[PDB]
């Protein structure tokens, strides 16, 4: 929009999601030091803060995007992380002596990028059609009640539930 | 530490991580409805990595992690900055612009911000003046794991129903 | 009515119940024990019999009551808990030489007898017709952004968040 | 064993177990009603009844015991859930003419089996003590903060969240 309130509601969305992890942080601290409500009411806050900035989120984009155009925004989100912040911020740390928080800048660096890997996987699968469907019949599994049904497509409607289409994912057995 | 541009840089950080906490948030809830519980699933499992993430530089920042006496004065400050100038700025500079809808949203959450300041400053009396768990005044406890009635001028050492200690227990109302 | 499919109904409600209890207990078990996986396992397989507990329920209860229905639901069995069973129970106990435990079960039908009154107390408000309207002037909290409001009644919608009257509660402070 | 209250506990066990499912049912039902507050309550009051159980359970079962009891029990549970529960309602059904509901009872049963298998596999990985350890190059995965590990054991500690290896796991990559 070229507006000063364009620039205050970035500014604005950023800050109220810093709140929103500050008290949430501010949750557990106080749960360990013996302060259940006190506990409570960060994290109530916390979830206050969440929905100040889907107010100035929901400006900035016009509303809520799609899923398709949400993940194309955070693989380009994730990609400038690895790429060009985490990558710029480790330098200037080792030019100052901070080796130490230089590696950690970096463990979290390569993280991002496994991000946008998945982001893009997720994307590529609603693009060529194969989020609900394999080229090879594998085991799809009901997130709702765990019912397993072999087959090249997933269900239509899961048999035991009732629940609709989307609750079927590819099972995984990683133990 | 402080000084440098690794601040800049840490502090920054901390930032676009909490904000990519809450897009990833925002990015679950719109995929259920769009028919996707997984990839819903996955974005909420990557906003609660980027949620740790934060942490790490909001230690570094902080020098791990302050006491709850100290991260309710931080908190009251953080708030106090948000409805008597963050907030308040803006409100003028969207209604000199046109957006009179933007501004008084603004405007809305700017005395919101004012009692997130007022419920914490009473909260660190409560601790500075002892009166979290003792009152001078005959109340009414409730255990807030299993729901254990208490009357009494100070909260139980032990719940006598579900054995949890004293932090469980809270000054109850009943607000309908 | 009277089919064994009734029974055999009801009686898969509380053994779904029971595993829902008792792997919510395993998973914070293992997540003590060092297994953050098998303790994850572990909750998602009682929200598996959550869910198949869902269905029995549904198929005794012809579908889903509204919420009047199910507060006066909820409001009897809270009754039969510590006007009937609990105080059958502790006596019970004291006969066979369990005083620690005899008490332990009248401190729980206390509470259970505080959830009645906390069940009618709702009932009635929707009843007379005082959930969102008050004689008096009082304090309203909308559950999603935090915005305050004054007057007799909540507002229709809130003005901060643009969620429904249905967010609205009397604001407490009980701190 | 052997008492009255040894019944009336695991009696006490269900029904409390019981009316955490209903009070979870009645909140997510409260909510679609406009009754936010009441959801609030109807789950706060669900919460009450699970550590009501807890203590139940914890009296039956002489504390908590730990996860490779745990997991025993819990495999020990659901073989009886197919082997002998469901598989007796899920023929009940069909010679009383209820065949609607008696291929869900069929359907249930088939996932209380891959509940069962997977408690074993689980059991088994600690029983050889390759949990966090494998005889092959695996990708560990850290559940709190995404690092990535290829090793043959997992990292004694998260070089990049310092977080033990409870957090690690082997990835599947399902999508
Ligand atoms: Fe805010
Ligand atoms: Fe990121
Ligand atoms: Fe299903
Ligand atoms: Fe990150
Ligand atoms: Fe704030
Ligand atoms: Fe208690
Ligand atoms: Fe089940
Ligand atoms: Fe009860
Ligand atoms: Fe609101
Ligand atoms: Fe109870
Ligand atoms: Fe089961
Ligand atoms: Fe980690
Ligand atoms: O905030
Ligand atoms: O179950
Ligand atoms: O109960």
């Amino acid at each position: 929009k070229g507006t000063k309130t364009e620039k205050n509601l970035n500014e604005a969305f950023a800050g109220e999601s810093m709140a929103r992890n500050k008290y949430t942080y501010y949750a557990s601290k106080a749960k360990k030091d013996g302060y259940v409500q006190i506990s409570n009411i960060f994290e109530q806050t916390a979830n206050n803060e969440k929905e100040h900035a889907k107010l100035w989120f929901k400006l900035l984009h016009d509303g809520m995007p799609d899923t398709v155009t949400n993940l194309k925004d955070a693989a380009a989100g994730e990609n400038f992380e690895w790429t060009d912040m985490y990558a710029r911020m480790a330098k200037e740390a080792r030019e100052e002596g901070f080796d130490d928080i230089a590696d950690t800048m970096e463990g979290v660096l390569a993280i991002e990028k496994t991000h946008e890997q998945r982001y893009v996987a997720l994307l590529n699968n609603i693009e060529d059609g194969t989020v609900f469907e394999k080229a090879e019949e594998t085991l799809w599994e009901c997130l709702n009640c765990g019912h397993l049904h072999t087959g090249k497509t997933a269900p239509e409607v899961c048999p035991v539930c009732n629940h609709p289409r989307s609750y079927f994912e590819v099972r995984k057995e990683n133990y």
